[PDB]
């Protein structure tokens, strides 16, 4: 295949500044903190459930949401013995506690029932329940955008609404039901992937790794938005064997190109790279919540990762600052080793665009311990404060069911300085273990 260049009118995770990161991520300013074992506890009220991705209640900022005096954190939990175990729960405490132990649990969000009374058709084959937001809507009502994964259609992942219904009192928070529960977005083929190209494929066998998860609801100017886990369609840069070919993937120089691309197609890599088109989607939502637009993604990781997750994305003293976590292990980039483990930052001066790499490079965390390691941490989390130049960086804290005693629970949180086009983490600023905002 002859070279060619195509942005697609899209920003892109290249090659060149990935390669960069190896050597960068050896500045404590980009490195997770180091955590103290001996100070780690399980959820008390989680009661010998693995507890995983997490995210706040947020207000459409992005800032923590103050519902009836509590702050809320809805979160992945399930039976340590069974990986296919995957509810949403709801955990409150009162506003002005940071204790782990604060934490309470309203238990699941769903019943069982709800997904058939929904009349919902993709929801009724829903088998796991996987991450997204919350937003805390102007009357007062709790919004979740959520993950249906559905295990009985190969993993097929519809981005999902539901009204969460809560009773207030002095002493507790009670779920009541839910409402306005229904599928917004499977994907369309043509800007993002959709399940039946992954079976197409051949699904799970192919290698090829189908995501349509991880929605994060953000606003601008009345505007609703979610911005998700994707991959790319067919008309904005679809993997494949020809996907090697373009120089926009790689960036730097023709150079540069030349050398990367024809190490890549002689690498064991070659396959993973073709297979790799991870990218950050947008869509915009009507005021009940449906699909207004699908719009074009904010990013793409083609060649480089089939996997970037957790997008995130808020407004900060006069800039937008779009956040993804990823795995080394995915990758097809050289120095980035298995054990690699990273949040991924870029930024921009509008929400949609165009986004370019936070520290040069893009890397804006990094965790490497051993998978074995007690205070592994995955899944880091910006959460956007009121005021200030510090954003808390929330994370789950153990490997789910790798040991009897020590959950998937809380990491401690700590603090990330974001300036401009840079970021740094604040020195010996371990809060709580999911401690939500600075002030109290
Ligand atoms: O697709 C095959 C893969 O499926 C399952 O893992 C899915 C996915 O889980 C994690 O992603 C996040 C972030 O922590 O966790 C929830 C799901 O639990 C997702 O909403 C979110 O993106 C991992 O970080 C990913 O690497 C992984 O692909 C299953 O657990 C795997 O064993 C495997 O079968
Ligand atoms: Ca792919």
């Amino acid at each position: 295949q002859k070279p060619y260049k195509e942005t697609y009118g899209i920003s892109h995770i290249t090659r060149h500044d990935m390669l960069q990161i190896p050597e960068q991520q050896k500045n404590e300013k980009y490195q997770v903190p180091e955590f103290d074992s001996s100070t780690i506890k399980n959820i008390s009220s989680a009661k010998g459930l693995d507890v995983w991705d997490s995210w706040p209640l947020q207000n459409a900022d992005g800032t923590v949401a103050n519902y009836h005096g509590y702050h809320i954190v809805f979160a992945l939990a399930g039976d340590p013995k069974n990986a296919d175990d995957t509810s949403i729960y709801m955990f409150y405490q009162k506003v002005g506690e940071t204790s782990i132990d604060s934490w309470k649990n309203a238990g699941r969000v769903f019943k069982d029932s709800d997904k058939f009374d929904a009349n919902d058709s993709i929801l009724k084959d829903q088998t796991q329940e996987w991450s997204g937001s919350a937003t805390f809507t102007s009357d007062g009502k709790i919004r979740l955008f959520y993950t249906d994964f559905s295990g009985k259609h190969y993993g097929k992942q519809t981005l999902t609404t539901a009204q969460v219904n809560v009773s207030a009192s002095d002493s507790s928070l009670n779920i009541n039901g839910v409402e306005d529960y229904k599928s917004i977005f499977d994907g369309d083929g043509k800007t993002y992937q959709n399940v039946q190209q992954f079976i197409d494929e051949g699904n799970y066998s192919s290698g090829d790794n189908h995501t349509l998860r991880d929605p994060h609801y953000v606003e601008d100017k009345g505007h609703k938005y979610l911005v998700f886990e994707a991959n790319t369609g067919t008309e904005d840069g679809y993997q494949g064997e020809e996907s090697l070919f373009n120089k926009a993937y790689y960036g730097k120089s023709t150079s540069f190109f030349r050398q990367e691309s024809q190490k890549l197609l002689q690498s064991d890599k070659k396959r993973t790279a073709e297979l790799a088109n991870g990218a950050l989607g947008m869509i915009e939502l009507n005021d009940d919540y449906t699909l207004k637009k699908v719009m074009k993604p904010l990013i793409a990781s083609n060649t480089v990762t089939d996997e970037i997750a957790r997008a995130n994305v808020f407004k900060m003293n006069g800039k937008w600052y779009l956040f993804t976590d990823s795995r080394g292990s995915k990758m097809t980039i050289d120095g980035i080793t298995s054990n690699d483990i990273y949040m991924l930052g870029y930024v921009s001066n509008s929400l949609t665009g165009p986004y370019k790499p936070l520290n040069k490079t893009g890397l804006v965390l990094k965790m490497d311990l051993d998978p074995n390691d007690v205070t592994f941490t995955y899944s880091h989390f910006a959460v956007p404060q009121a005021k200030g130049n510090n954003v808390v960086i929330t994370s789950y804290m153990t490997n789910r069911g790798f040991y009897a005693d020590k959950q998937s629970t809380f990491a401690p949180s700590f603090l990330l300085n974001i300036k401009g086009k840079k970021t740094s983490v604040v020195k010996d600023s371990i809060l709580e273990q999911g401690q939500l905002t600075v002030n109290k």
